[PDB]
């Protein structure tokens, strides 16, 4: 029986057997008042205290969200859907600690992605018990509000100020600062890690002055806030909140009255209307996301980044080889997960209209010009591959590389990786390659479980990544020092060294996607 | 009708149509007295002059040599066998010039490989008409004596001084210095290029004071004189000449008498006994090769290299990804070109005894230790691949990299490549990969001929390599400047940048085979 006294009252955890050892899991500890009734769309309010023992022995409710129903019955998409009940009452977090209880362990805090519209901390691929067992770190993860309920903004109105889900994340970081030592953790050694919108969130904690003293360092897997889907302008945010009011019968002349009417709607009516607040969207649309609220975020984040106004610390950033392919089967014409998706030039063109809907004809022709000068045979897959690369370079890889360059120019060590291993169990088809999201299970150590039929080469790859990530959290340096491994060099402007992650051989390379990123970074923003 | 006046008399060439243009070929011009009767085993004597017109309209005799009969009827091995009559009368060279005749063209002089035991300039894959047509350079190639007839040595005795075939090469370089301007060539812009023993030969011309004023720069494809098969010690050379005498009935007390008796033997009796002058050999045995003769080579070449005593100029050096695989089917047990050659550990061990016959048990165990610590699954091909890498790293790649490091430390620009494209027409099986010898046809531009069924991607690769090699010869810098190509950086000690050559994407990488070469270069020589 493991019972821990926190600042809000006692919590009871449970013992898990993991690889011949034990891990103690405390699943579903509350970290804020449930944001119901009058609290809907406000910043999270802090917890009052319980007398008695809170049983943290099962995952809590996931936050309200739309679900992906594009492939019912299919593991490749269903594994990202929420696996506990959906509820507005969803502000909880999970703690995994080594047994015996550690003395001052480094803490890894995971922030899930999902476009800021979806996601939950309870998915199988985010289970922190392997990292706790193998590296003797404490792993923490939280649920945070998503969609309009997390990110609706009428900027400057404290009834719906924006960024509520980022404030939920921040309050969970505060919870670790105040309580993690009772679990054996060191509040002075806390690394954030997250993937896609979870990575963009981590990068915004580097910018937010209220997060500055709540963590030590940061890991960004496939995402950063300069990615084109990550931050909503003030103008589109007010537009979208007003469209949402229109669609739900809540248009009013007084803005505080709009919010009060939105607070009377059942969650389902809000969720049903979210897709439509925008005149056209894409597979990557973030309808309700982070905004410049003058609170969490004090200025446009591209200005803060450019002028060095962010926490000075080490970062670990990287991307997967085929980031853009997952998105093509959610609307590009000619694509299917159930065939080889060979498309024509005309299809490629229609595909750019799907992913770049507000963009000029010239802008879309510029994309086609840059990506279709082929090397070289008339390969059938030319256009299929070009579209996946357009979408992955624009939305993920070039923005991660630009973020890492700009961050590292202010004097801190940064380490960049390119993940290029396709999981032997991947249920999506071969043409999609090394997809977005599919490094996560290697990071959390799932291939360390021999019972699961990953290959031996994947066990070794995951074991090495897990060690590099734990060394980065503990020591700021993501080396694997014992097994004659390739040394991971810092990423600097000028040389731009990165490390490739694969089952065969790790290589130091330079200037990832140089010619493509010059296009997206220096030309495309003009268009 | 094209007739050119040389210093020895007139020669008549022939016109070839190549890609909608014309090339003039002068095949089979003599450059020395035929080395017959009393001249057998002596240095080549210079030509006397003919009155009348020498018809250089067909390839000349190849020098006497044993032939590869291991796979009769098989193109993969037969393409390297000689395709003109074998004769002691074989000191001729070929000249290809652009039409119309150029004004002061750069000259590329090809030196074929063949272990110093075999080879000829007339093979299809060395046909210089494509380079002359496309890059408007003059290409020259020579036959040089091989085997005992080229390299027998009784060191210091001018009846058989050693290095005769290197002196044949040198006299052909002298011939170009004196005559190439009559063909439109520039004698001040002459680049040597060669592969395997042809590359080792080129590297020895960099060391030989009599070659210094005969060329400008050098290209070394898969070979250098520090490779373990390239130079015979004085002691094994005298041993081998004496064994040859024993086997032919020519043992005498007076050494000049041994030579005179060897001069009475028919060539065939000499060729038949060459395999046996050594108590055991390997697939890579060079029984009669370059020696330290105090003439061509004034000291041990490792000393000259180490102390900077060589021509100061630019070099282009490189190797193929699977250099060692071709040799495994000429005697390693379990290997066959007609199956996947999966071998066991015991086979791997027997295989080291085949390739390292004079080496201690400890030495052979050290090889096995270094190459069999696997990453990682129990892959069936582990031992098959390890053997190909042992043989290719020891015999070709580590010595090319060490040569390039040591050369470049004295201040000259060097450029290193790693060739990693397997020809779509390769008649050897897939497990042999990117074999030794199979970059040659890309260098000479054979895939530029669309009629030959190489792929389009191979046409473009060859076109780019041909341009880099011609730019290196003409300008000392192997760039392809017009097609947004990767820039080829100089190879320096410290960084050791090299350029990968492939059909997909060219990359700049660093420290090729670092861990393996430390083994072969700093440890193995001790054993
Ligand atoms: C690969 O599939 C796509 C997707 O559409 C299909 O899914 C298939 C596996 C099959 O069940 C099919 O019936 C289903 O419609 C094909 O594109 C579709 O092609 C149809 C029929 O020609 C068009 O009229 C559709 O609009 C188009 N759908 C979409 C979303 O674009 C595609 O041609 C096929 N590609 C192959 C076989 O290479
Ligand atoms: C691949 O072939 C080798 C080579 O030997 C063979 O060539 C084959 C394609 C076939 O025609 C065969 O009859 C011929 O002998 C095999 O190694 C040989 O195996 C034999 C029979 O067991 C041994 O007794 C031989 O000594 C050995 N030869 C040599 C040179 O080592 C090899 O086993 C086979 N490998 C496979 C199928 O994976
Ligand atoms: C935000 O403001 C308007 C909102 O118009 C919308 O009405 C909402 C309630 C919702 O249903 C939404 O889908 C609908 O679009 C946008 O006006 C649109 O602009 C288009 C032309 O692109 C016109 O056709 C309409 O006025 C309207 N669209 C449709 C499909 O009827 C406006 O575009 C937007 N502001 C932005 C994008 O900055
Ligand atoms: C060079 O000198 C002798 C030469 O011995 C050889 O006689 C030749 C005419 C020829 O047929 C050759 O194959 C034969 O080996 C070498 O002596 C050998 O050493 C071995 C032991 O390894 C003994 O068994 C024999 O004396 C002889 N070999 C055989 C197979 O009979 C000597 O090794 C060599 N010098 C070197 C390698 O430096
Ligand atoms: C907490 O845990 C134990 C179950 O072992 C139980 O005695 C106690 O009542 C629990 N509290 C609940 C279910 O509310
Ligand atoms: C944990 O280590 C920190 C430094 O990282 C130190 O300041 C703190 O007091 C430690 N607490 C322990 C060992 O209980
Ligand atoms: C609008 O209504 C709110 C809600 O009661 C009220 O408090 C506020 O003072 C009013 N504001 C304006 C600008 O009219
Ligand atoms: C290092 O190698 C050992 C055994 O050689 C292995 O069991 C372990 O998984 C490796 N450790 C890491 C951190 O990769
Ligand atoms: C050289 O060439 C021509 C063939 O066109 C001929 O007239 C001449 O006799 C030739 N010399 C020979 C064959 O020796
Ligand atoms: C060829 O160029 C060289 C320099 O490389 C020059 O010295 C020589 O005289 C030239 N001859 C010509 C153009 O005929
Ligand atoms: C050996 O014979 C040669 C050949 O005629 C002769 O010229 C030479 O002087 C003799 N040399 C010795 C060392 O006896
Ligand atoms: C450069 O590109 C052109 C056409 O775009 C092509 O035809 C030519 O083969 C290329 N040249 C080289 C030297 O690679
Ligand atoms: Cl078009
Ligand atoms: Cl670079
Ligand atoms: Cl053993
Ligand atoms: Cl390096
Ligand atoms: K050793
Ligand atoms: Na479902
Ligand atoms: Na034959």
């Amino acid at each position: 029986d493991i019972i821990i006294a926190t600042k809000n009252g006692k919590v009871r955890g449970m013992q898990l057997t993991v690889f011949g050892g034990t891990v103690t899991a405390f699943l579903g500890i509350p970290y804020a008042q449930p944001p119901l009734g009058r609290l809907r769309f406000k910043k999270p309010q802090s917890l009052t205290k319980w007398s008695d023992i809170w049983n943290a022995t099962k995952y809590a409710n996931s936050c309200c969200q739309n679900i992906d129903q594009s492939f019912p019955g299919f593991h490749g998409s269903e594994m990202w859907n929420p696996n506990t009940d959906l509820s507005e009452d969803c502000l909880y977090l999970n703690v995994w600690i080594p047994a015996p209880k550690p003395k001052n362990a480094t803490v890894l805090i995971w922030i899930y992605g999902g476009g800021f519209q979806t996601g939950t901390s309870s998915l199988h691929v985010y289970d922190g018990k392997f990292l706790a067992r193998v590296e003797r770190v404490i792993v923490v993860s939280m649920n945070y509000r998503v969609g309009a309920l997390g990110f609706l903004a009428l900027p400057g109105n404290p009834e719906a100020p924006g960024n509520m889900g980022l404030f939920d994340q921040q309050l969970a970081l505060q919870w670790v600062q105040k309580n993690i030592a009772a679990f054996g953790g060191n509040p002075k050694s806390v690394t954030l890690f997250g993937e896609s919108a979870g990575a963009a969130s981590v990068s915004l904690h580097l910018l937010s002055p209220g997060s500055h003293s709540l963590f030590t360092r940061a890991i960004l897997q496939s995402g950063s806030f300069n990615a084109p889907w990550a931050v909503t302008s003030l103008y589109e945010a007010r537009n979208r909140t007003l469209n949402l009011a229109k669609l739900t019968g809540c248009s009013r002349e007084n803005e505080t009255e709009i919010i009060k009417c939105l607070r009377n709607k059942d969650p389902q009516e809000i969720l049903l209307n979210e897709a439509f607040v925008v005149p056209y969207g894409t597979p990557l649309s973030v309808n309700f996301g982070p905004t410049v609220d003058g609170d969490f975020l004090t200025d446009m984040p591209d200005i803060l980044l450019e002028l060095g106004q962010f926490k000075k610390t080490q970062i670990l950033v990287g991307v997967n080889k085929d980031e853009g392919t997952a998105f093509l089967v959610y609307g590009a014409p000619g694509f299917s997960k159930d065939n080889n998706s060979i498309i024509t030039r005309k299809e490629f063109q229609e595909g750019l209209k799907i992913f770049f809907p507000g963009v000029s004809e010239f802008g879309k022709e510029s994309i086609l010009f840059h990506y279709t000068d082929w090397v070289d045979d008339q390969r059938p897959e030319n256009y299929r591959e070009a579209l996946g690369d357009v979408v992955g370079d624009y939305n993920f890889i070039c923005p991660a590389l630009e973020f890492t360059k700009k961050f590292s120019e202010w004097g801190n060590n940064a380490f960049f990786y390119y993940f290029e291993h396709r999981s032997s169990k991947l249920p999506w088809p071969e043409w999609m390659g090394v997809m977005h999201g599919y490094e996560i299970e290697f990071v959390f150590g799932l291939p360390l479980e021999r019972r699961d039929q990953y290959t031996k080469a994947e066990e070794i790859l995951s074991r090495s990544i897990v060690k590099r990530w734990a060394n980065f959290a503990k020591y700021g340096n993501p080396q694997e020092t014992q097994n004659q491994s390739t040394s991971w060099p810092v990423f600097k402007s000028t040389e731009q060294k990165y490390l490739t992650l694969n089952t065969e051989s790790t290589r130091i390379m330079t200037k990832l996607r140089a010619q493509q990123c010059r296009f997206w970074t220096s030309f495309f923003p003009k268009v």
